[PDB]
């Protein structure tokens, strides 16, 4: 039957389009809790929810002994952040960047340059454990940097991790849905393409991004969206990527990590000496779009 692969697909959307709203409204007040910047929990907590698919998804592939899937999705998702998702969001809410998060966008940087460098003859399981390791140090320094927390059963906590766990579980079922629907309706049309399927689900990993992001865009909600573009490229890297290169060796993808720094250097350079506004999002998305144009499939 394919109304299940209909039923499914439309689902998803529902679940991602109202899961993803409450994710950042859940995500926005547990940030007034603790004290910290939108960036910050966008960094950290968002960043990482959003970033399970590709770590599961890496960790399977490169299990499966296909490892070319498990880096091929780890810097597909961080050129899709900041190419597609921070560009639709930059148009929507142009961002102005403080001082001390172009310290955290300079540091990410440095990060993607360290990982495309050690990474031009494939990544090793060292790679990994070196890349996984820069990643908790990331988060730790993120959190320090962004918290000014110096001091209990608050209704007003509690709801608020309710709406962050439940439009977490919203997202990532939502984008399952989604894939599972696309997938099943392609069956069962016999337009079945496995070199085309694999973007299926590659794509299906940013869903979360993607939407989370449009969510806090539309609430203005600037610094989150950063803070979710620059986190998830750091969880793809230092965690998709690297425990990918744990089962097995990853070829390199040194074409894709040249694109990735040359992204990443413009996302710096504009948030230091400029902003992420309508422009700096036009450039990201023709980026974007010659990259899916002409980039190998
Ligand atoms: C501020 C500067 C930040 C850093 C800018 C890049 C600097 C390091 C470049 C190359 C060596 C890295 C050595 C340590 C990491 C790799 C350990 C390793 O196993 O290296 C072999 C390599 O992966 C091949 O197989
Ligand atoms: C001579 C080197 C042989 C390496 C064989 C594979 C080792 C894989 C280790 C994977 C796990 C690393 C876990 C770090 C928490
Ligand atoms: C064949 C296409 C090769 C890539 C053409 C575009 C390169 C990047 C251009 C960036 C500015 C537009
Ligand atoms: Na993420
Ligand atoms: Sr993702
Ligand atoms: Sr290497």
């Amino acid at each position: 039957m394919v109304i299940l692969g209909v039923g499914y697909f439309l689902l998803g959307l529902i679940l991602l389009y109202y899961g993803s709203d409450w994710f950042v409204l859940g995500s926005e007040r547990i940030a007034r809790h603790f004290n910290v910047s939108n960036f910050v929990i966008g960094a950290t907590v968002m960043a990482i929810g959003t970033s399970l698919p590709e770590i599961l998804t890496s960790a399977y592939a490169s299990y499966m002994h296909a490892p070319g899937i498990s880096i091929g999705n780890a810097i597909g998702s961080c050129i899709c952040n900041i190419g597609l998702v921070l560009g639709l969001s930059a148009i929507i809410s142009p961002i102005i960047v403080d001082k001390n998060l172009q310290k955290n966008i300079l540091v990410y940087l440095l990060f993607v340059i360290f990982a495309a460098v050690i990474g031009i003859d494939g990544f090793s399981w060292i790679d990994g454990v070196v890349l996984l390791i820069l990643f908790i140090i990331y988060l730790r320094w993120t959190v320090k940097n962004g918290s000014a927390e110096i001091e209990k059963n608050n209704p007003s906590v509690v709801f608020s991790l309710v709406l962050l766990i439940i439009g977490l579980i919203g997202v990532l079922v939502g984008a399952e849905l989604f894939v599972d629907g696309a997938k099943k309706i392609a069956l069962a049309l016999d337009i079945s393409d496995k070199v085309i399927g694999f973007t299926l689900v590659a794509f299906g990993t940013s869903l979360p991004e993607l939407m989370v992001s449009l969510a806090a865009a539309k609430r203005n909600l600037g610094g989150m969206v950063l803070g979710n573009v620059i986190g998830s490229n750091i969880a793809d890297i230092g965690g998709a990527l690297a425990v990918g290169s744990l089962f097995m060796h990853l070829p390199a993808e040194n074409v894709q990590m040249a694109v990735l720094v040359i992204m990443s250097l413009l996302l710096y350079l504009f948030a230091k000496y400029s902003k992420i506004g309508r422009w700096q999002g036009i450039l990201f998305l023709a980026l974007y779009i010659i990259a899916i144009a002409s980039l190998r499939m």
